[PDB]
């Protein structure tokens, strides 16, 4: 009987509903191989620990078509039922005519077929293992297999517990900027299509005088968005899922070249392109393995448009990447998924954890609690009202930082103390009410923030009222102060109740009051949701 999830837009903001209502995944994805039966095992427990509510997993052209029109949907089977048996649901990654720029997850009777599945041709003549996608059959053959996977969903997912599907993983080309194949050459040696001048607002010309030095990124960009499209048209016409790509980032800072970076993919210079000739693909979701609050906080600013719901596809599975989940969900993101949550003997540091254990997990199950206990209150606040979130914006202190640390004079160190503790200061503007957002600082008195060790701390917060707020923070202390001078008046908290959403309604299990009140609300480890009324009262 259930609708299907869908992501909805509206007045700049966005929710996937599922079920009915506003949805916040709070997911994890597996390893690149975890994608069979037998690994399932290996990967359940850790999504228990984690408290995560979706999971993230391959299906791959080559186990659903390993011989070219005899699919085997055995996976998908077992995938299904275990799922539900955990009432968690499923995010389906296809991982077809590209991952990781490449064909490795095509079927071999694909990606041994160069000639009827064609490789992008650099510049000089060699071949990069890039499938070209102005390859007729290559486009062909992926759209005709994900059918056969949107009809396996359609006749055996009636209640949707997969809710949303990747289609390919990381698309684009390393070594090249685009194809330069003589099919290739004949197609961008010609006028831009109607379409993409239209929508650009541009004089028509062929793509080098339209473009000038971009045409061969947009060209890329262009030809890889018409290629996902279709897929995704193809596949919507037998079930209307929401359907995403994620995207190889280039730091937005200094990029680099295309081609160092992977060309053609949703990097923030070809949204334009992206969004122009793909406008059946719901959203473009960053994969974020940067590690350094700026960046990944500019990532975040980059993806969250009108146009582009943020979902955090992939996150490092590090201890630093787990406090992003709190701006991730303060710009309205309607998810985050860490990579790598599974016990299948790979970790896959530099980008992530260095070990895969309990405390590993235990990073992301700490702030995952702190939003299980409101999602469905949360995701509904996320898309019609005003929400924040902060992260503590220090990364930890380096070997090197230390070193420069210990290094200093007795002025230069009270210096640098004063200016951490500002730095570790955040203001957040509710209206008529300000929070101050502060870390690593005793939970009595006013002894200045020194942040946490290691950098972890985080706020949530909600709009209920004029004067009232859901707050739950992590590792930090939230203080709220008037935002306007008062004329006059003076402030206080009216009441801070700590409680619970039972069946859409607040339960108070106690009222903060006395000392958990007087030195801001100060949060620990441990998950608390408050409700704060704030109060302007004259003296006059
Ligand atoms: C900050 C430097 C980051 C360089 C990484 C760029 C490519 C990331 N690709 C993603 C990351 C992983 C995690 O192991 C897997 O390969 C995912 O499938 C891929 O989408
Ligand atoms: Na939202
Ligand atoms: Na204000
Ligand atoms: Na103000
Ligand atoms: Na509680």
């Amino acid at each position: 009987a259930a609708p299907l999830p869908e992501l909805l837009s509206n007045n700049g903001k966005h929710a996937l509903m599922v079920d009915g209502a506003p949805y916040i995944i709070l997911g994890s994805q597996t390893n690149n191989s975890s994608n069979y039966p037998d690994a399932l095992k290996d990967v359940w427990p850790s999504m228990e620990k984690m408290g995560a509510n979706t999971l993230s997993i391959p299906v791959a052209w080559e186990q659903i078509e390993p011989v070219e029109g005899q699919f085997d949907f055995s996976f998908v089977d077992v995938l299904l039922k275990e799922a539900r048996q955990r009432k968690v649901r499923l995010v389906l990654l296809w991982f077809a005519t590209w991952k990781n720029n490449a064909p490795h997850y095509a079927p071999a009777w694909v990606k041994l077929d160069n000639a009827r599945f064609p490789r992008v041709v650099k510049e000089d003549g060699d071949t990069l293992n890039s499938l070209s996608p102005l390859g007729q059959n290559t486009l062909a053959a992926d759209k005709k297999a994900f059918v056969e996977l949107m009809k396996y969903l359609a006749k055996r997912d009636k209640d949707h517990t997969v809710i949303m599907v990747q289609v390919q993983n990381e698309v684009g080309t390393y070594g090249a900027v685009r194809d330069y194949s003589p099919m290739a050459q004949a197609v961008f040696n010609a006028a831009v299509p109607d379409d993409l001048i239209q929508k650009l607002q541009l004089k028509p010309g062929t793509w080098s005088q339209v473009f000038g030095r971009d045409a061969d990124e947009f060209f890329h960009a262009y030809q890889i968005a018409r290629y996902c499209d279709e897929v995704t048209v193809a596949g919507k016409a037998i079930k209307n899922l929401p359907m995403y790509v994620n995207v190889a980032l280039r730091n937005p800072f200094n990029p680099g070249l295309p081609g160092q970076y992977s060309s053609g993919g949703g990097t923030d210079n070809v949204l334009h392109i992206w969004k122009a000739a793909a406008p059946n693909i719901d959203l473009i979701a960053p994969d974020i393995y940067f590690r350094d609050y700026k960046t990944v906080s500019k990532v975040l600013e980059l993806y969250t448009r009108p146009d582009n719901a943020l979902f955090v596809a992939e996150i490092g599975n590090d201890q630093p990447f787990a406090r992003y989940l709190f701006p991730t969900l303060g710009k309205g993101g309607i998810g985050f998924s860490p990579f790598g949550m599974d016990d299948t003997d790979y970790t896959n540091y530099p980008l992530g954890a260095k070990v895969y254990n309990d405390e590993t997990i235990e990073q992301f199950a700490q702030v995952y609690r702190l939003v299980n206990p409101m999602m469905r209150e949360w995701a509904r606040l996320s898309y019609q009202g005003q929400v924040w979130g902060v992260a503590e914006p220090l990364d930890s202190t380096t070997e090197t930082q230390k070193i420069w640390n210990a290094e200093a004079t007795p002025e230069e160190k009270e210096q640098h103390k004063k200016d951490r503790a500002s730095a570790l200061t955040q203001q957040l503007d509710l209206g008529l009410w300000d929070a101050e957002v502060t870390y690593g600082r005793p939970m009595f008195w006013v002894t200045p923030p020194e942040g946490n060790t290691p950098a972890a701390g985080g706020a949530l917060i909600a709009q209920l009222d004029d004067n009232e707020y859901l707050v739950t923070a992590y590792k930090a202390r939230v203080e709220f102060k008037p935002s306007q001078e008062l004329a006059g008046k003076k402030f206080m908290i009216e009441r801070v109740e700590e409680g619970r959403f039972e069946k859409g309604k607040w339960v108070m299990e106690r009222v903060w009051n006395g000392d958990q009140t007087d030195w801001g609300l100060n949060f620990t480890d441990r998950p608390h949701l408050l409700r704060v009324k704030m109060a302007s009262y004259s003296v006059q």
